[PDB]
């Protein structure tokens, strides 16, 4: 029941379009996910990245989550920005045993270099609007 | 027996054209209900969501009703549209109802379903909303 | 480092105004409290009643804590929180298991304790069980707080 | 030159705060130390014990340190540290604290007491209470949390 999650999101303005990527491994295998947004922020791309990744996981498991995310980093190092995103990250959380690894970067970390590779793709030919920003 | 309601209600202006959106979940099956007004506001469409998705209900049930109404959290964790509260009160009378007063529609899918109902059926209002008292 | 807690929740409404009670006895000490709560239930205030007493530790104890809650003999003697860990707090229909909120402050509140619970039968015999029920029940009618995780 | 380590600690979630308690014995003087962490595990908590338990000591020697945990002494019984990569070549966990365990070691001679639990073995029980206490206040943060 070990699974690992590599998330990662940005935005090429501030506003502008945004998008995400997750990578999940079990057991060998892999599955992607990305999505691109029309306008959007670097921080809620990070936090919808690993929504998305754990929303993807259907059933109960334990989690190792790699982002190199600074927004989610310093959260959990650590109105309120963005609620509607946290409230959906515990929420994806709930089924699960998450142990977050916030990462310095791509360097040693190829699966994270690939979920940065896909948010930007997917930034590039954005058409879903991000309905909470 | 446990049911799960996801309303929404919103209004153009204040007053202006409104509508309210409610999708009901039981094992499985799925009803949706909504209706547009050609005069009202926010709060009393907020509060003919609960009202019409709890009417909904042929018999007895334990509900979650999720909606992100601020009108009703400051009244639920707590005389204007009296004719509407006095329809609530009666509306949950029957049933165990816990509310869920949602920060958002990410991670809330069905709350942004409703919302998009609610939204279609202002921008076509065929009924009078008589109390905006 | 032993102590006795003896501890009682109740609610007017399903939901409704609610309030806990709950006593702890040391070597001759005492400590008494309770509070009620404007839309709560039966079962979330037999659970809170249970957290806060626990939380009235300040430090690590061995604990007998007496309470007459179905709610959470149930989830004891057939060990739920465990039963529902492994299923990610999921019922059986794959919606989130209701209170987890209250359950985790639980397992957190006795977490630095060595616990046992005593689900008594009754209020005879044990006259903390029966003060506890009249302060739960007297906060109930004087409700002044909100219970934030309903 | 010998001294006596018994350490213990433990987390009240998973993750959730944590502490540690580390008491050391020589020839009778004897010191204590804990800390509470606001978001940890209990492995590493377990770890994090034994570490600051041997970084306690001031000079090169010779010791035995006694702890219940099933995490070390796994991974000590195993030959893990002696064999960075798991077997499917994925990162190790809490690889920063086990180096800051090898470096900890390195100084003495150590010699490992794994004990079934505190039956028997009241210095390990006194440690346990005092990472339980700790955990109840916490206020630092345990960054390698992996």
């Amino acid at each position: 029941k070990q699974v690992e999650i590599f998330t990662d999101g940005s935005a090429l303005g501030n506003p502008g379009p945004g998008g995400y990527g997750a990578i999940l491994r079990y057991r060998g295998r892999e599955k992607t996910f990305s999505a691109g947004y029309t306008r959007t922020t670097n921080n809620r791309m990070e936090l919808k990245a690993a929504i998305e990744g754990l929303k993807a996981l259907k059933e109960p498991a334990e989690v190792d989550l790699y982002t190199d995310s600074h927004y989610l980093k310093k959260a959990f190092t650590e109105p309120v920005k963005n609620r509607d995103l946290w409230e959906a990250l515990l929420l994806a959380m709930a089924p699960h045993r998450v142990r977050f690894h916030f990462v310095k970067g791509h360097a040693g970390h190829p699966e994270n270099e690939r979920a940065d590779e896909l948010a930007r793709a997917a930034a590039m030919n954005p058409t879903l609007e991000d309905t909470g920003y």
